[PDB]
């Protein structure tokens, strides 16, 4: 009845080498569901991406070596699948499936360094048929979400302030900072003048609350980005 579900932007995947790496450091991880973004596989090479004892693996990919995303799924884990879309753009990638009767709907994303917060708001508006009330929308935002994600606490723009409202009509909210209202915790240490920001994110139905038991940043060595991790209790 726990499932870990871990998001790390892994900086590209294209090279065996860098494959070989991602699996081991997963295998230590031990995720349930895990969600990457840019692994810059382009639609063409999905099929590489193979990483033993996490069979289970959904990838959107666009056209080039930019961008793509993917959830991998632990053979462990019962997750039955009855829903999948896929961007034409590979920046992101819904999953919405079955673990032991209880149904849970993955949104991993990855926005553009340019116009991220419209870009997530859009994303929303496009599947506010799919969102539901067990949903988790994780991945690399490529923003912060308030003042704490910076190690400035610079005042987050409007757009961001926009992209925050239409999370809360959608009853979703920053998982993370809801279990860690006064953390100054981040996942990208090269924000411009020597600065830190907390630009992943793990946001989800209010609903699924009630089951979070723990959040985790994990520093690492094979990313430029720390991944999260969330603890959830079915
Ligand atoms: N690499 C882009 C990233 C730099 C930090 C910035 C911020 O803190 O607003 C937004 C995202």
């Amino acid at each position: 009845s726990h499932i870990t579900i871990l998001t790390l932007n892994i900086n590209g995947l294209n090279s065996a080498i860098k494959r070989h790496r991602l699996a081991s450091w997963i295998k230590s991880q031990d995720p349930s569901v895990c969600c990457i973004q840019e692994t810059h596989l382009t639609c063409r090479d999905t099929h590489r991406l193979k990483i033993k004892g996490w069979r289970k693996i959904y990838q959107a990919n666009g056209k080039q070596k930019k961008a793509g995303v993917a959830i991998l799924v632990s053979d462990k884990t019962d997750f039955k699948p009855t829903k999948i879309k896929r961007d034409k753009e590979g920046h992101y990638i819904m999953v919405k499936g079955s673990i032991q009767q209880e149904e849970l709907t993955i949104l991993n994303i990855y926005a553009p360094n340019t116009g991220a917060p419209r870009f997530i708001k859009q994303v929303l508006s496009d599947l506010q048929r799919d969102l539901d009330s067990h949903t988790l929308i994780m991945g690399d935002f490529n923003t912060p979400l308030s003042t704490l994600d910076r190690s400035t606490r610079q005042k987050v723009n409007k757009d961001t302030q926009e992209l925050n409202s239409a999370l809360h009509q959608a009853d979703l909210i920053d998982i993370y900072r809801t279990l860690h209202p006064k953390s100054t915790e981040y996942t990208f240490f090269s924000a411009p003048h020597h600065t830190y920001s907390k630009i992943d994110h793990i946001v989800g139905s209010k609903a699924l609350l009630s089951k979070c038991k723990r959040t985790e940043i994990i520093t690492n060595y094979l990313s430029d980005h720390s991944a999260i991790k969330l603890e959830l209790r079915i």
